[PDB]
């Protein structure tokens, strides 16, 4: 067996902390440093719990691997922006794994791999297509923002790089951040962009040409001297511009102590909606940039199968726009598409290099912990509910959702990405034309305006969707047919988009069965499936996890394992 363990994540300005663990090419555990920690983002850390997950799933220690993968060129980070690279492979060892969790006879190789290979490995050996057009698009790798290249016969081939300060990605970071929405939001300001009007789609900044974008705001080639990427150089560009040639000034935020919640809370001066045209034009502007991209990058490789990667390739409305696209046949984005995926991506660069094939990834994300019956009756009994054991769950739940009732849904392994897939997930009705205000301003505590999204059987997405293709991750939107865009109302979007999760008997048996029984009860085997959590923090993990959810907030039920709690 060949055994590699990709990790993600540094003590130092460092996010979305993960670990990967491929065992033969096929996926034994993969896991978010946030959702275990219920840190959001996983800043500013080795990968510790994650990584411990995994080898504990596998049942294995460091002595068992045959390579620890980390997915950035550290290395050339250190000696580039901080003067050198002090760090034997030992040494960095101890960072990435500390002895005190991972105890190890000898240090197994380390591989450091760069860091859009990273990416691009993520899209391209998970897959199941041989070859295809590659696009890396994120904030910035060590240098670069923007990777084209090539993959085909297992190898992945860079054609060019696009340098840091035109970064598409702190663009709209920084456009996130301009709005109030915050630079950590950038996909609240994707849902803002339906409800806005785009005016001018350049915003006095981007030129555009066929094979993508220039930005003479900011010169190409600036660095940042007192930091190691140019995240601040552009913002501060980003920010002077935006103020010059947009009707309204930053939004600030606001730190206030409220008496009703007995603490300093965070909000901002002037509502968010208000910036929604700045919102629409952020939008059009990156579409039409990342268009230019991969219509680029699909001529010059002479491929019809592209492969996106990188934090924008969570821009579901781009992907999706970008699959409707003349030039583009067939189209692979992982769950996995920010910095959470460079840890298996860079595992899976080492086990090809050393001889392994990957495995697809398989219409399915769930690769996190999952719990037993009794770990799960041990958490339900800490907290003393009453609780029963359902002779058919799905059927139960299913009348629940019909009823116009949340039910929370934690089922087998955890998910990793940032969207819940049907095994930590709250489920409501796709019909009720009232749920979505019900999830978004009673439950939740969301802003009005933000779109939910469909779980449905893949056996009925070609009558419901305007796309007929395999929709596993919702990382994708598409239209929904006017025979449903009423039908569906809760799940449905200003612009009657929709960012679906197609579901096989395969992938997941139990919320396949759940949807089926759905079905015979409101007509479409359709639930909006939104994540178990409270607005802002990290998807549930765990039944400890998920009961402190079900009990903070106004939710019906909890379907945990093959137990039902109901409030
Ligand atoms: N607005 C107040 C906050 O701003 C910053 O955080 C922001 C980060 O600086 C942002 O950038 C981080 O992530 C980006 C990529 O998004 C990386 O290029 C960069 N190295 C890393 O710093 C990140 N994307 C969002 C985060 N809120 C500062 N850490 C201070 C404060 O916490
Ligand atoms: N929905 C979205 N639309 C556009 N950009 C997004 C979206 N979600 C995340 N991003 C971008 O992803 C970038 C981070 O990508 P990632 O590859 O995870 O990190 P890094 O750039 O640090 O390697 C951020 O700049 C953020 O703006
Ligand atoms: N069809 C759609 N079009 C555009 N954006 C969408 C669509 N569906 C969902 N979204 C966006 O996806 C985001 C998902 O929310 P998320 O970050 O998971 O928050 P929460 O913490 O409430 O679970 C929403 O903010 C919404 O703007
Ligand atoms: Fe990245
Ligand atoms: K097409
Ligand atoms: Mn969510």
């Amino acid at each position: 067996h060949m055994r590699v363990l990709g990790l993600n994540g540094w003590p130092r300005d460092f996010h979305d902390a993960s670990a990967a663990l491929l065992v033969d090419g096929r996926i034994a555990a993969f896991a978010e440093e946030e959702r275990l920690t219920r840190k959001k983002h996983g800043y500013n850390t080795a990968p510790v719990q994650a990584a411990a997950f995994c080898l504990a799933q596998a049942g294995l220690t460091v002595d068992d691997l045959d390579a620890v993968a980390f997915g950035w060129d550290l290395p050339a980070m250190y000696r580039e922006r901080l003067g050198g690279w002090p760090h034997s492979d030992s040494e960095a060892l101890d960072i990435l794994l500390p002895r005190d969790v991972f105890p190890r006879r000898t240090d197994p190789p380390l591989h450091f791999v760069q860091h859009h290979l990273a990416h691009a490995a993520s899209a391209y050996y998970f897959s199941g297509e041989d070859r295809g057009a590659v696009l890396i698009v994120d904030g910035q790798g060590e240098e670069e923002c923007v990777t084209l290249a090539h993959a085909e016969g297992g190898k992945i081939t860079v054609l060019d790089t696009v340098p840091g300060a035109w970064s598409l990605g702190f663009f709209y970071e920084h456009v996130s951040e301009y709005t109030g929405l915050g630079g950590d939001n950038p996909g609240k300001l994707m849902g803002l962009a339906a409800h806005g009007t785009t005016v001018d789609e350049t915003l006095s900044a981007f030129a555009f040409d066929s094979d993508g974008y220039r930005l003479n705001l900011i010169d190409p080639q600036a660095r940042d001297p007192e930091d190691w990427d140019e995240y601040s150089v552009t913002e501060r560009a980003w920010f002077a511009h935006l103020e010059r040639i947009y009707r309204l000034p930053p939004n600030e935020f606001v730190r206030r102590y409220d008496p009703a919640k007995g603490r300093v809370v965070r909000d901002t001066r002037r509502d968010p909606y208000e910036y929604r045209d700045l919102a629409a034009t952020a939008q059009a502007a990156l579409e039409r940039a990342v268009f230019g991209l991969a219509d680029s990058v699909l001529a010059r490789t002479g491929e019809r199968t592209l492969f996106v990667a990188g934090g924008v390739g969570l821009n579901a409305t781009m992907n999706g726009k970008l699959l409707t696209r003349s030039t583009v046949d067939k189209m692979f984005v992982p769950p996995v598409a920010s910095d959470i995926g460079v840890s298996l991506g860079a595992a899976a660069a080492v086990a090809v290099e050393l001889g392994d094939r990957i495995a697809p990834m398989g219409d399915t994300a769930a690769w996190g912990p999952e719990f037993s019956p009794d770990q799960v009756r041990a958490a339900l009994d800490r907290t003393g509910l009453a609780y029963r054991e359902p002779a058919n769950l799905e059927r139960e739940v299913a009348a629940l959702i019909a009823s116009g009732k949340v039910v929370g849904w934690a089922q087998g392994r955890g998910e990793v990405g940032p969207r819940a897939l049907g095994q930590r997930s709250l489920l409501g009705s796709a019909h009720s034309p009232t749920m979505r205000d019900h999830i978004n301003l009673r439950v939740k505590d969301r802003e009005w305006w933000r779109p939910f999204a469909p779980s449905m059987l893949r056996s009925v997405s070609d009558q419901v969707l305007e796309v007929d293709a395999d929709f596993p991750y919702m990382i994708m939107t598409t239209k929904v047919r006017a025979a449903y865009a009423e039908r569906l109302p809760s799940v449905v979007h200003e612009d009657w988009s929709t960012r679906p999760q197609t579901v096989t008997e395969a992938s997941n048996p139990r919320y396949h069965r759940m949807l089926t029984e759905l079905g015979d009860l409101v007509g479409d085997p359709v639930c909006l499936n939104t994540s178990f959590n409270d607005r802002g923090e990290p998807i549930v993990s765990s039944p400890a996890d998920a009961l402190l959810t079900f009990s903070r907030l106004p939710i019906d039920a909890l379907a945990v394992g093959p137990y039902l709690v109901t409030k």
